[PDB]
DNA sequence: GTCGG
DNA sequence: GCTGATGCGCC
DNA sequence: CCGACGGCGCATCAGC
C-alpha cells in the first residue's frame, strides 16, 4: 500500500546496518534524512535523478534507487543479509541496553541468539538484563486506549503526591497516533525551575509512589531529571496479563515547560529538522531554550518563550500542530 | 552520505 | 572530587 | 586526513 515502499524499505535498512553493523552515525542519520523525504514526497520515484531533486538524495543513493527500480532489489543488501555475523550483531541491538558496541563484542565472542542471550545473563548489565528480559513485550505496539488508562494511572497518582506536579503525556500519544511505542511522560513543579531546586526529591518521589502501587516494575537508568523504567496496566481478575511497556519520565524546568514539551512531542525526526533550521536561521534548540548564535558560534542569552509558538517563530517556521510533527506516507493503489 | 564551502 | 570520552538512550 | 551534521541525560571509565 505504501508510495516508494519499497524504496523507503531500503534505505532504513541500510540505515540501520550503518549505525549498528558499521557504527557511522552520520551515514545512518543521511540514510533515516532520505527515507524521510522520500516518504513525504507525493510522487511515484520512477528515477534516480528525480529522488537526487529532494534535499538529503545524492549520487550515491540515486544509484541504489535506480538499481532497485531495475532488479526491485539492492546487491549490498543482499550481501549484508547473507552476513550472519552482521545479521546478529543488528539483532542484538535491539535488546534495549545493548548498542552497537556492546552487539559486537557478544557476537564475536559467539552469544549470535536470544537463546545465546539467555545463556549468558551473567555477562549483561542490569539494563541489558532488563530489556532482554521484556524484549517480546518491548516489540509490541501500545493502543491508544491503553495508553488512556496508563495516564489514568499516572495522574491520579502524581496529584497524590502532590497537587502542584502537572504531568504531560508528550510522544506519539500527544500527536494522536492510535497506537504508540511506549509512555513518555514530562512532569514539572515550581519547586524546580532553571535557577533552583527547592525540593530535592521531586522525581524520585513520583517514581517511588508509582512502585508502590506497582504501575512502574522495573529500573533501567535514574537520575535527577529523567527516569526510565518499565511499567504494566494491572488486569482484569483471571483476564490475561498485560504485557509490560517502557516509560520514560522527564522532570523538566516549569519556565522551560515550552521548549521541553516542543522536544519530548517529537517525532524525533521533525526535533533534528526543526533544530538543523534553528542552526542555519542562526539560533540553537534544545529541550530547555532557544538561544542565538554569536557571530563567534557561541550560544547567547535564552530568549523569551511563551508558547510553543514563540519557538517556531524564531526560527521563521508556521506553527505546526503535534498531529503534523509525525512521519508521514503516501499511498498508491 | 550529503551538502556547503 | 572534577572534567572529558564512550556507550546507550530520549524526542 | 574538508568538516559539519541536533542536542542532551544517565552510567561508567580514564586521567588528573
Ligand atoms: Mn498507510
Ligand atoms: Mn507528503
Ligand atoms: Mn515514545
Ligand atoms: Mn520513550
Ligand atoms: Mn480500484
Ligand atoms: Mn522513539
Ligand atoms: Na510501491
Ligand atoms: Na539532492
Ligand atoms: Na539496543
Ligand atoms: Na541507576
Ligand atoms: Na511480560
Ligand atoms: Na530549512
Ligand atoms: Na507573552
Amino acid at each position: 500500500e505504501t508510495l516508494n515502499g519499497g524504496i523507503t524499505d531500503m534505505l532504513t535498512e541500510l540505515a540501520n546496518f550503518e549505525k549498528n553493523v558499521s557504527q557511522a552515525i552520520h551515514k545512518y542519520n543521511a540514510y533515516r534524512k532520505a527515507a524521510s523525504v522520500i516518504a513525504k514526497y507525493p510522487h511515484k520515484i520512477k528515477s534516480g535523478a528525480e529522488a537526487k531533486k529532494l534535499p538529503g538524495v545524492g549520487t550515491k543513493i540515486a544509484e541504489k534507487i535506480d538499481e532497485f527500480l531495475a532488479t526491485g532489489k539492492l546487491r549490498k543488501l543482499e550481501k549484508i543479509r547473507q552476513d550472519d555475523t552482521s545479521s546478529s550483531i543488528n539483532f542484538l541491538t535491539r535488546v534495549s541496553g545493548i548498542g552497537p558496541s556492546a552487539a559486537r563484542k557478544f557476537v564475536d565472542e559467539g552469544i549470535k541468539t536470544l537463546e545465546d542471550l539467555r545463556k549468558n545473563e551473567d555477562k549483561l548489565n542490569h539494563h541489558q538484563r532488563i530489556g532482554l528480559k521484556y524484549f517480546g513485550d518491548f516489540e509490541k505496539r501500545i493502543p491508544r486506549e491503553e495508553m488512556l488508562q496508563m495516564q489514568d494511572i499516572v495522574l491520579n497518582e502524581v496529584k497524590k503526591v502532590d497537587s502542584e506536579y502537572i504531568a504531560t503525556v508528550c510522544g506519539s500519544f500527544r500527536r494522536g497516533a492510535e497506537s504508540s511505542g511506549d509512555m513518555d511522560v514530562l512532569l514539572t513543579h515550581p519547586s524546580f525551575t532553571s535557577e533552583s531546586t527547592k525540593q530535592p526529591k521531586l522525581l524520585h518521589q513520583v517514581v517511588e509512589q508509582l512502585q508502590k502501587v506497582h504501575f512502574i516494575t522495573d529500573t533501567l537508568s535514574k537520575g535527577e531529571t529523567k527516569f526510565m523504567g518499565v511499567c504494566q496496566l494491572p488486569s482484569k481478575n483471571d483476564e490475561k496479563e498485560y504485557p509490560h511497556r517502557r516509560i520514560d519520565i522527564r522532570l523538566i524546568p516549569k519556565d522551560q515547560y515550552y521548549c521541553g514539551v516542543l522536544y519530548f512531542t517529537g517525532s524525533d525526526i521533525f526535533n533534528k529538522n526543526m533544530r538543523a533550521h534553528a542552526l542555519e536561521k542562526g539560533f540553537t534548540i534544545n529541550e530547555y531554550t532557544i538561544r542565538p548564535l554569536g557571530v563567534t558560534g557561541v550560544a547567547g542569552e535564552p530568549l523569551p518563550v511563551d508558547s510553543e509558538k514563540d519557538i517556531f517563530d524564531y526560527i521563521q517556521w508556521k506553527y505546526r500542530e503535534p498531529k503534523d510533527r509525525s512521519e508521514h506516507h503516501h499511498h498508491h493503489h
